[PDB]
């Protein structure tokens, strides 16, 4: 609703940004070719997703700040973090896509892929990265939150590195991890790789922004952010198959890649002996006939329907935690961001 | 000397480095096995260089603090520091093997080519990047000098990322770009890639740690040091192709990777039009016959002697820079680092 609003407003700022970051090409025009493939990554990169966590910070900041107090500088400072947000998703977007494997993504071919890219676009991901706090020293460095900000960006990068890395690790190539794919195990990737990024990160940027620092205030908007990045993962994985990849723009690769997805763990639980067999034998393969087999075997278990219930007794359960833990902030930060991923289809 | 000194001191520490970024092991079980990981990576990635850039950090330090404010804690962190640039160094190469298609590095094969590893190497270059800021948080946090060295070792990657960044863009696979291997372009693109990182970055941490921080005192030792970073990347270059890969502990791949190295743009500054023809028919290709017929015609045209003329004259004018540029700094501190890497075979 609000998001939705915001949406056009948070998007027309972009240009000014790839403006800024490629402002260095009069100063020094020794590096003029690698700041027009800079404005290339970030064009091709940064563009095209749902602009959640970036439309977070902006919403948020709007709803912690006393409208007297934001002034033209202050909202640009605002967006300019937003955009941070996104440009921090982009570089671990294709990263990632690499290190899947994948095909598409927001509804193109994925920038690795792209012929004349290809393992380039490792350095690509990370200029994406340093993009961020160049952003931050331009516009924030002066701001008594600058500090905070850092640190908070690059704990966040570092908690994500450590999910990415129980994700790689409980999905390797070749090898059967059936054993390993469990609950507890599923909830301890998600909580890293996802949750404290996308959910946790924006909101605290703008409570940083609001000067609201304190770390009892920060720990009880962990508690429903946390819940609320789970609950959003869980969502992805049962996209990667399940979705349309014209509305998701991207093309499932969770079962060939062998992952512990939310899908694989609930499969786990309710499975006969034999149908236990069926997925040991085809899941974490490359082979078109396995990953349909085990597709068959999660719709005849009626996973579909298992997900639609998980989601609802979830979002209660966030909306319980919003009830607890929102205070003093209020609970319309919480509540935009969960409507606005709640039953989403992309 | 000094270097040598140091040497032992330097790599004793690498233990307690393991250990203090491991240690969020018993306070979180949930991520122990990828803090598992990142001890493998820390050990295999981190260890087996020069170690040139950490040492310079140690011992600047120690030349650039009085004795007396010389204690326990200042020392460590400076080694701390020190680790923070070599596994700032990790980070890169591990990230640079992959890109340029290497084999060995430091006497072993490349991480990435590790069977079970591959482009997962991707998310352990970047965990590296993480420790260094997870280590100035641990042990600087409380310093003056803090906020300086996070910015310094950020705005340093991002240098670096621009250099990598003209790297690529100069050496297309599949092109011949003869006619973009200049001088000039040669000079920008080892500027940002190697030099300020390995040369400008560990001097100025050790000098915002002695609280040295006047502009005018970087800018001078920025001279000094650029133009050594430029000196030392020509022998990285010259060291790809005619260097003992059991003593350089890695096997070259300019030629096959197209590269804009030192010794193809003095080639082409010499060739007649019939040597250039057997550059173009011959240069970029993975072809192990058509390597051996560049190496020939770098031989044919002299440029082992060639390198060992610029290298004594580009000494004498880094010479003449520490002359000029020095002071109020020990000249020890800039000739200490000349000395380490004049005429190094590795
Ligand atoms: C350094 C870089 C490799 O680190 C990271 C890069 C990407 C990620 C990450 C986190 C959360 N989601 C994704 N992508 C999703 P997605 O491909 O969009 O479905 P996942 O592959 O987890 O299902 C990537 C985490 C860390
Ligand atoms: C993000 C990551 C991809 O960025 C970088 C990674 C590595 C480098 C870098 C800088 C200087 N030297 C190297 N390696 C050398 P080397 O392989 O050791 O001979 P080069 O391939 O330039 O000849 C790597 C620069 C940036
Ligand atoms: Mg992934
Ligand atoms: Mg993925
Ligand atoms: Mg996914
Ligand atoms: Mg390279
Ligand atoms: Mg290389
Ligand atoms: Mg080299």
């Amino acid at each position: 609703d609000v998001y939705a609003q915001e949406k056009q407003d948070f998007v027309q700022h972009f240009s000014q940004i790839v403006r800024v970051l490629t402002e260095d090409e009069m100063g020094h025009p020794e590096i003029g070719d690698a700041i027009a493939r800079l404005k290339e990554v970030l064009e091709y990169n940064a563009i095209g997703g749902k602009y959640n966590r970036g439309l977070t910070v902006v919403v948020a900041f709007r709803e912690l700040v006393e409208p007297r107090k934001q002034d033209a500088d202050s909202l640009q400072r605002a967006w300019t973090v937003g955009w941070c947000v996104e440009l921090l998703q982009a570089f671990f977007l294709v990263a990632d896509d690499i290190m899947d494997s994948s095909l598409t993504r927001r509804g193109q071919i994925c920038w690795y892929q792209k012929p004349g890219v290809g393992l380039d676009a490792i350095n690509d991901a990370n200029l994406l990265e340093a993009c961020i706090y160049r952003l931050l020293k331009l516009y924030c460095r002066e701001q008594p939150y600058y500090l905070n900000l850092i640190e908070l960006f690059l704990q966040s990068s570092y908690q994500t590195e450590i999910g990415q890395t129980l994700d790689l690790l409980t999905a390797p190539q070749g090898n059967v991890d059936l054993v390993r794919f469990t609950e507890k195990r599923y909830k301890s990737i998600v909580k890293y790789k996802t949750a404290f990024y996308s959910f946790y990160l924006p909101i605290a940027a703008a409570m940083y922004m609001a000067g609201i620092d304190g770390e009892k205030e920060h720990a009880n908007a962990k508690k429903i952010l946390l819940e609320m990045g789970e609950f959003f993962q869980i969502q992805d994985d049962y996209l990667d198959l399940f979705g349309d990849p014209s509305v998701t723009g991207k093309i499932g690769t969770d079962i060939q890649d062998n992952k512990c997805s939310w899908l694989v763990v609930q499969c786990l639980q309710r499975a006969t002996p034999e149908q236990y067999q069926i997925l040991k034998e085809n899941y974490g393969q490359k082979e078109a006939e396995k990953v349909a087999r085990v597709k068959a075997l999660y719709e005849e278990l009626d996973l579909p329907a298992v997900f639609l219930q998980y989601e609802e007794d979830s979002y209660s359960h966030i909306m319980a935690l919003i009830e607890q833990y929102a205070a003093p902030l209020p609970p319309a930060v919480f509540l935009g961001l969960a409507r606005k991923i709640y039953k989403r289809r992309k």
